[PDB]
């Protein structure tokens, strides 16, 4: 059952081309992420503003924390992109 | 694929009546419907209904064919699986080994 308001924030979330972008990179750098220093680097952006545009994509469920001890790295959340797939396909 | 399309199509769906809509249709392949028949399903009046199509149709996301009284719709299904393959693009540096079926 997924909420079509959850759904709905989730492709919001990506309809922008910076957040598009940062997206698009942690799905090609899974299964390890990146820190968000990185990901600021591969966007030419400051690595502040990625910050906000990643909690952006957390809130909406598509980017998720792995954290080892205090070590942070974004990625995608692939069950949560798989399930956007089959919503919008099947 | 153009980026700027890409987030287009983004923009048409992240519209509650929109994907309320689209998912309709891509139930209703390959037939489609006419779009008296997609508002009066979801009990809207035709005006907005047809309004939202015309936007998915901006975006490709829907075909449209001329049958009198209203206009058939269908879903661009290889539209929308192109939208997902980019999404999914270059998963896992290009490999694509990660659970993705
Ligand atoms: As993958
Ligand atoms: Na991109
Ligand atoms: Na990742
Ligand atoms: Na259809």
């Amino acid at each position: 059952l997924q909420d079509p308001a959850q759904i709905v924030a989730r492709l919001e979330a990506l309809a922008s081309p910076v957040r598009l972008e940062i997206f698009r990179l942690l799905v090609e750098q899974e299964p390890t992420g990146l820190v968000s220093g990185d990901i600021a680097e591969h966007l030419g952006q400051p690595h502040n503003g990625i910050s906000f545009h990643l909690k952006n994509l957390q809130h909406a469920g598509l980017v998720t924390v792995q954290r080892e001890g205090r070590y942070q790295r974004y990625r995608a959340a692939m069950p949560v992109v798989r399930a956007l797939v089959a919503y919008l396909t099947e």
